[PDB]
């Protein structure tokens, strides 16, 4: 009574214009096409409205809102996957839950519960159940974003917020059982996030200042930006990515290597989910720790490394074979060692995903 | 880029629904009140609309606006004074149009001509120039903002954006002739921008985080935080504003430092212009130096600091008396020295901006 909305309140306005979905031939080109309704919740100094599902429609916000004078927004990304016998789920949403509610803390914007929030996803979703994609490789992605909301140019905590989720199906990133790597600009020039920062929350504010750099990768011939920072330029993620690494360390132990959540870099939902399934086989270390520039010639110099990739969203894994610095072509032999061990990633990560094998991380719709 | 949007072509819809000026005994609330019109162009696949004055409304958005979900946003921030001749002036408005490209070029966003905005500003101020208050020490504050508006969820360089200033008067912040300093906090904890970050532009996402440090301000018995930086807890700012100090530097010589412009700090239109006068005067040494707590400390103890204070467009000068550090309450002996150099600037900057002698700084409206 002025905590959290519910679930149980929300309200369902379904369109009197439902969109020309895309024909089976339409491309669906990540973020660039939308379903016909959207989540919406707003708060205030009485709490929480009533949470409502509502037509895909424009926001309409006072020129003074602080989400667009200091950047009083953050959001989340998940998505959400139909399997062949078109019932539709979603991925460890929970995680996603979690994350936002600590951005959410991290800019004083308003809590609220993480079940009522995911339930009412599930009823959004539920609604366009139809246009979450089936073709194999393709998904639903959902977009939930949280934004202070007050008409005043004072930097001050919100007394205004608003909660919203808007929806884009997205088609195939690889073909069926394979991947294609990419190659990444690795310049200490640029820092993304540092100690004491806030990198490890997913803000608005962590992403602006990239699209320069991530023009630059592309002027440079590369098609991603490794985050490095620190003065041994430890690796940090590798754009809206998390970094891992597959190779034999200097101790002569073979391990899945990857950064740890210090506070630079963001807490990945398939990364955590990666470190999950690789501590599960058990067939080699598995470790959180920081990775140098240093470590890495050396180890590609006397052949110790076998796999190198990002993890996220997007793709759930992506292979690295090139990594630009110091004007150095490094040549990353990922694909040269299959990449076995992020196919396997793949394949898992897909039964779980479109539902071949029950499991307790799928969470159906 | 494309050809900035021109002034002659400035198109003008006066209101119908005129707000009531603040009555006369109304408390102008920095950000909190607004005038009767804004400006506004757009930014397309056609370069610039034609920019028009039109007036106060809501912005309508597409809820995957840039603006929105990467803070593909940046603002500007200046004051124009009216004299008791009633004639309206702005402060070296040049400065901030230099500012607000050199932002506009960091977040990819297109450029436009100095000028010609400038202009449209000086026609919105005019159009609202009953607006402006006369009480001595009260101004008009101007707020441009130019914001990403791609309707897509891809992180890319916008291919649609838009420009917007909205007006509002401020009253005093201080009596005539005097001030009353500030308590900061300072703690390494926290971190506000970083050597190659994106500090040095007046980006909505340097300001988001900031909130919550600011609350642990006021919440540790402060009122303004005082941002360090680095192993040495090196001074970069006070808040919203630059720091300066007026001391005998361990040399011996009398001087008044304030942080180089390395990228960390926002270059303050005050900040400069206190820079400019103290150099014209040729009283003393000025010079632009990186601060450390440590000089601070021993400085404190010898006694060779004599006022301490920052620089912004809010107070233009604002005097400091307590540091706490360490859990340590350090007392800053600024008061108990006039605190002369502050009042100086203080008065100099008043003369200037209310036209009491004729000034090239000042840019009549
Ligand atoms: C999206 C992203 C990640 C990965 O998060 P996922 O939950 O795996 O999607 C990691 N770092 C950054 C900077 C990101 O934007
Ligand atoms: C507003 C501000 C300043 C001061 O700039 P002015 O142009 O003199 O107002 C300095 N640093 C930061 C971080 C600021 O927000």
């Amino acid at each position: 009574a002025s905590s959290s909305f519910k679930a149980a309140d929300l309200q369902l306005e379904m369109t009197q214009k439902p969109h020309k979905k895309p024909g089976p031939g339409e491309p669906l080109v990540f973020g660039k096409t939308f379903t016909d309704h959207m989540l919406m919740v707003e708060w205030n100094d009485k709490g929480w409205g009533q949470p409502r599902i509502q037509p895909f429609q424009n926001l309409t916000l006072h020129p003074a809102s602080s989400s667009l004078h200091y950047s009083l927004q953050l959001f989340e990304g998940m998505k959400a996957f139909k399997g062949k016998d078109q019932q539709v789920r979603l991925f460890r949403p929970w995680l996603n839950m979690d994350r936002m509610l600590r951005s959410a803390m991290r800019l004083c914007l308003p809590s609220f519960d993480k079940l009522e929030l995911l339930e009412c996803i599930r009823r959004l979703i539920e609604v366009d159940k139809d246009w979450v994609p089936d073709a194999a490789g393709t998904s639903l992605y959902v977009r939930p974003v949280l934004i202070g909301n007050e008409p005043s140019l004072g930097v001050s905590q919100p007394r205004r917020a608003l909660l919203f989720v808007i929806l884009c199906p997205v088609g195939a990133y690889f073909p069926g059982g394979s991947v294609t790597p990419v190659s990444l600009l690795a310049d200490p020039a640029f820092i993304r996030a540092w100690v004491g920062g806030v990198g490890n929350y997913k803000l608005g504010g962590n992403y602006g200042p990239t699209v320069l750099v991530q023009q630059e990768a592309l002027k440079r011939g590369c098609e991603q930006v490794l985050w490095l920072y620190g003065p041994d330029h430890q690796l940090t993620e590798v754009g809206t990515m998390n970094i891992f690494v597959y190779w034999t360390h200097e101790d002569g132990v073979l391990e899945l290597v990857t950064p740890p959540l210090n506070g630079v870099i963001l807490p990945g939902v398939v990364r955590q989910s990666l470190l999950d399934m690789a501590q599960t086989w058990g067939e080699f270390r598995v470790v959180e720790r920081t990775i140098t520039m240093k470590q890495l010639l050396r180890a590609l110099e006397e052949g110790r490394v076998r796999e190198v990739f990002g993890s996220g969203t997007a793709c759930q894994v992506c292979p690295v074979h090139r990594i630009l610095y110091k004007d150095r072509n490094l040549h990353i032999p990922t694909m040269e060692n299959g990449p076995e061990l992020i196919l396997r990633f793949q394949k898992e990560l897909k039964e779980i995903q479109y539902g071949i094998r029950a499991h307790e991380w799928m969470f159906p719709v």
